[PDB]
């Protein structure tokens, strides 16, 4: 296997196989406590690299342990990793990006049938997906796949297959390469775990933000909200504990056959429709986490250097506890018809 593609082959896995954890030794009484992050990261180096500045800025994180998930390998993403020697490091990697097979599906095989080939042409000129198009009529688009099968693939692999986090008992903060850390936020996240188990039992999952933010963090700073998990306002920062990964991983048939290319309208499709219990997000009301890029990173330091007074409460309350209802996904967004994207992402938790 010599050409570039199967030499990306092997690297993935044997480095998934290999699990090299950067900046640890091993010999010592390190092990993940309390608070892992997960990042997806895909193709954007200016991004991850605003990422990366917050999390150097970040305090109080010299001992959580960051996991890089990647489908998308070069030099340039890999380097930027590489020069992160102030916490635990590991990269894992997508073995099934459209990268690493480019002209046969996951990627885009030719036999495949034409995006809105009608569906009489496309079983009269038998194209793969002739029979699977999504709700709409369309055929699969490779490129709008990749992320939903990334998102379910790395969920599995960190709580099942990496080592370091055997017998993890701990929460896991997923994120992507776009988003953009407060340096309080650890300190925010331990008090709202605790806030969670003295407060929320109901409550599965946490969350470091939404998208509004306020321009003074006056009166507001030191309070968390319990609201019903709604994927527009709670799909960033986004952390679960074992008990919520158990449950998601028994709706994986669910997750991946459900008509929408979008992970996060499936796991609101999810909490109506296969979780046992709708999910209740325990929330801030000053988010810790933003979505972003010069100008985008200056505005998110901005308004943080105006609220330092603000930052770093010395503890967390709980607002008005008011009834919350579950809440459906308002349409299908499609996209999802393929039966490979069904099996394929089922096969995962094999
Ligand atoms: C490399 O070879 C594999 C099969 O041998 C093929 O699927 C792939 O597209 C090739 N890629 C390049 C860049 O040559
Ligand atoms: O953005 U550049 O390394
Ligand atoms: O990929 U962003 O949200
Ligand atoms: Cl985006």
């Amino acid at each position: 296997a010599d050409n570039l593609t199967l030499r990306y082959r092997s690297l993935v896995y044997q480095l998934n196989f290999d699990q090299t954890l950067r900046n640890v030794d091993k010999a010592g009484t390190w092990a993940p406590r309390e608070l892992v992050l997960v990042v997806q990261v895909h193709n954007r180096p200016e991004y991850l690299r605003l990422l990366l500045d917050s999390l150097r800025k970040a305090q109080g994180i010299d001992n959580v342990l960051v996991i890089f998930s990647h489908d998308f390998w070069s030099t340039e993403i890999n380097q930027l990793i590489a020069g992160v020697n102030f916490c635990p490091v590991l990269q894992v990697f997508f073995p099934f990006s459209i990268q690493l097979y480019p002209n046969e599906f996951p990627g885009s095989d030719p036999r495949d049938c034409p995006r809105d080939l009608p569906k009489n042409a496309a079983l009269k000129l038998g194209c793969i997906n002739a029979e699977y198009p999504d709700s709409f009529g369309h055929y699969r688009e490779a490129k709008f796949s990749q992320t939903k099968h990334h998102w379910w693939w790395k969920l599995h692999f960190v709580w099942e297959r990496v080592k370091i986090l055997r017998d993890y008992a701990g929460l896991i903060l997923f994120l992507e390469e776009d988003h953009y850390l407060a340096p309080d936020f650890y300190h925010v996240f331990k008090k709202m775990w605790k806030l969670k188990q003295q407060e929320c039992p109901e409550c599965d999952v946490l969350s470091l933000g939404t998208y509004s933010a306020s321009r003074s963090f006056y009166g507001m700073a030191d309070k968390v909200d319990v609201k019903t998990w709604k994927s527009t306002e709670h799909n960033m920062g986004l952390a679960l504990t074992r008990n919520a990964y158990q449950k998601l991983i028994e709706c994986t048939d669910t997750f991946c056959t459900y008509d929408d290319y979008n992970w996060d309208w499936t796991l609101q499709y999810l909490t109506v429709s296969c979780l046992p219990k709708f999910w209740k997000v325990l929330v801030p009301q000053i988010p810790r986490i933003f979505h972003a890029p010069s100008t985008q990173s200056a505005q998110i330091e901005s308004l943080l250097n105006n609220n330092k007074q603000y930052m770093f409460p010395e503890t967390l309350t709980i607002s008005e506890k008011f009834t919350v209802v579950a809440i459906s996904p308002p349409r299908k967004n499609g996209g999802w018809g393929d039966i490979r994207d069904h099996e394929l992402c089922k096969s995962y938790r094999r």
